[PDB]
C-alpha cells in the first residue's frame, strides 16, 4: 500500500531526494504551504519554516540542515538544527525520501511527491507520531512555481491547505 504518485517508472525523475537535499546548500527553501497544523518539533500552527544546508557527505547522502520556525507557542524565531539523509521509501531504487534526525535522536522519515528545481512537494506518512499530510517547499516565498503548486494542489486535493513561511513572517525594509 503506497501514494498513487510513488510509481518510480512513472514519477521518480522528479522525485529524487539526493538531488533536492544538495539544493538546500545553495539557497534557503521555505516551506510555504501545508495541509497539517502541528509538527512534534516545529510546534503547533507552526509557521515560518525555513532551512538552509552544510557539510554535504556524499558517502552518506547527508547534510546538517539548520531550520528557523515559528509556532503559537513563542513569539520569537525558533531555530534547531537536524542532520538529513536521502533515503529510499516505497521501494524505489533511487532516494526519493528524507530521513531527518533531530539532536535527541528522534527521527522523520517524509517522501518526495514531486520536485523540481527550486520547489519541492513533500509527503507526511503520519507514522512518526505525527500528522499524514503535505508540505510545498520553495526558494522564493511570494514568487511560487507553477509547476510545485499545482502538483501540490493535484495530491492534497480533499484537505485544508495553509500558508506557512509568508511575508508575514518578516518585517522587511527601515525606517
Ligand atoms: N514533516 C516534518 C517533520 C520534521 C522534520 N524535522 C522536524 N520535523
Amino acid at each position: 500500500n503506497q501514494p498513487d504518485w510513488a510509481d518510480e517508472a512513472a514519477n521518480g525523475a522528479h522525485q529524487d531526494a539526493w538531488k533536492s537535499l544538495k539544493a538546500d546548500v545553495e539557497n534557503v527553501y521555505y516551506m510555504v504551504k501545508a495541509t497539517y497544523k502541528n509538527d512534534p518539533v516545529w510546534g503547533n500552527d507552526f509557521t515560518c519554516v525555513g532551512v538552509m544546508a552544510n557539510d554535504v557527505n556524499e558517502d552518506e547522502k547527508s547534510i546538517q540542515a539548520e531550520f528557523l520556525f515559528m509556532n503559537n507557542a513563542d513569539t520569537n524565531m525558533q531555530f534547531a538544527t537536524e542532520k538529513v539523509t536521502a533515503v529510499k521509501m516505497y521501494g524505489y531504487n533511487r532516494e526519493n525520501a528524507f530521513r531527518y534526525e533531530t539532536e535527541d535522536g528522534q527521527v522523520f522519515t517524509d517522501v518526495i511527491a514531486y520536485s523540481d528545481d527550486n520547489c519541492d512537494v513533500i509527503y507526511v506518512p503520519g507514522t512518526d507520531g505525527n500528522e499524514e499530510g503535505y508540505e510545498l517547499w520553495t526558494t522564493d516565498y511570494d514568487n511560487i512555481p507553477a509547476n510545485c503548486l499545482n502538483k501540490f494542489n493535484e495530491y492534497a486535493v480533499g484537505r485544508e491547505t495553509r500558508d506557512v513561511f509568508t511575508s508575514a513572517c518578516l518585517e522587511i525594509a527601515a525606517a
